[PDB]
């Protein structure tokens, strides 16, 4: 199994440009170029490397990159904006948010597993907003798609989780990626300022959620953020997913950093103040057309 | 009939900025603001005043006044992108296409009568496209409510065309409408491909266009351009248009310009050269991420 379960060429300047791994800022589009345009697979490995995923939970390495590949696999690359790129993205963003000082041993390990995972997953089989009951059909499309890769041979990640461990992951992640639909998003805004006005922190500065009913909430945001994260990046790179979202949309008041991701950074930076203010004045840059 | 059809506080400053009515850095953001939200009425009446239409074809100013109030009032302002503001643009840059210079006295004032009144309704009660058989239902959902909008109370304004000029504009306007779906984008691109192949200019430099079949693929592209224009237009505008895109997008290779609008208005280009060739030289500056 390769260094990041991907085989390239250039994995030299792969492990170079994952070593931002840990920042906002990585350059995902140029993890995808070096790593033979598989940025899901060597993006998660890189992550679960990073927390020590793999022996927390006894993941077998091949077992990870055969998931993976499949995974990757079943994002459509023809879909401009929802393919496996934005789910490495996503995925990268939430392992970054998840490592806010404010939230520092917070979250246990099989909450931080699972928020990775539904990340990684929460796109899956997207066929494109053009292409796309009323309950969450496609994300719950989504989560099955992701589920079901888990049975093929030899991709069962959690196959040394106790059934404790999959039921309650298994939940969490159905959570999370419910919360990437949109139109959740005004009702999740709500929770998400409940969950701020009554905030408590100890006297290291750390939030206190020791109740799962607070911590579910927290992470579904947490989430709903790494998936609207665009415009809180550099210019660069937001210009480019802005260019992917404009393909699909044409693929056969009002605005969206103003009513969209403003009012949700803007609630979650209350909550972690100050470690995302730096995301505000990212996001208030790009809002500046004249500048 | 005010003005510009529109009544406003600010009828000075809007006069001042529809001095560029015939210029493709139109700042039609200002225009919308300076006209009491009300962009598309504003812009069509400096366009025909522009052009000498309403006397052309004695259209009554108070009946364009009526139709398009009732006519911007279908479209739905709710809807972040697909809005009376993008028609009223869309119309603008359909306006200067038609008076570049290789296009001289090439098109009839009826032509460019239905050119203009098409890209004004193209769009017109769009739902949204996360909201939207398959033979372009939604654009000729679009043409139904342009044409019967034209049959309320003072609202014809094509009253005083003959039935003969009621038929060719009724057909041509049909023609470039449905020349704005971007299910036929493959097949106009070949079209015009194969006019620029074929083109032939007069000592004079015009294009020669002698025959309505070739005419009306030029208009049917010319139109179709209007509305992919966005790219085309200074930075700045171009950011807004995104920012208004991303959140239709998100209201409950790969790469727009490389795929798209490249292909698209480098043809454009070889058609008329060398008068588009600004549109692609602030393409090529909106295409670098990093400058
Ligand atoms: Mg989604
Ligand atoms: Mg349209
Ligand atoms: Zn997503
Ligand atoms: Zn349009």
């Amino acid at each position: 199994v390769p260094r990041f379960g991907v085989q390239t060429d250039q994995e030299e300047q792969l492990a170079k440009e994952l070593e931002d791994t840990n920042k906002w800022g990585l350059d995902v589009f140029k993890v995808a170029e070096l790593s033979g345009n598989r940025p899901l697979t060597a993006i998660i490995f890189s992550i679960f490397q990073e927390r020590d995923l793999l022996k927390t939970f006894q993941i077998p390495a091949d077992t990870l990159a055969t998931y993976l590949l499949m995974l990757e696999g079943h994002y459509h690359a023809n879909v401009a904006y929802h393919n496996s790129l934005h789910a490495a993205d996503v995925a990268q963003s939430t392992h970054v948010l998840l490592a806010t000082p404010a939230l520092e041993a917070v979250f246990t390990d099989l909450e931080i597993l699972a928020a990775l995972f539904a990340s990684a997953i929460h796109d899956v089989d997207h066929p494109g907003v053009s292409n796309q009951n009323d309950a969450s059909v496609l994300e719950n499309h989504h989560l099955a798609v992701g589920f079901k890769l888990l049975q093929a041979e030899n991709c069962d990640i959690f196959q040394n989780l106790s059934a404790k461990q999959r039921l309650s992951l298994r939940r969490m992640v159905i959570d999370m990626v419910l919360a990437t639909d949109m139109s959740k998003h005004m009702n999740l805004l709500a929770d998400l300022k409940t969950m701020v006005e009554t905030k408590k922190v100890t006297s290291l500065g750390v939030l206190l959620l020791d109740n799962y009913s607070d911590r579910i909430q927290v992470l579904q945001n947490l989430v709903h953020c790494a998936d609207l994260s665009n415009p809180t990046k550099p210019l660069p790179l937001y210009r480019q997913w802005t260019d992917r979202i404009m393909a699909e949309f044409f693929q056969q008041q009002v605005g969206f950093i103003d009513y969209i991701a403003h009012p949700l950074w803007e609630t979650w930076a209350d909550l972690v103040h100050p470690d995302a203010q730096d995301l505000l004045d990212t996001l208030e840059d790009n809002r500046e057309w004249y500048q």
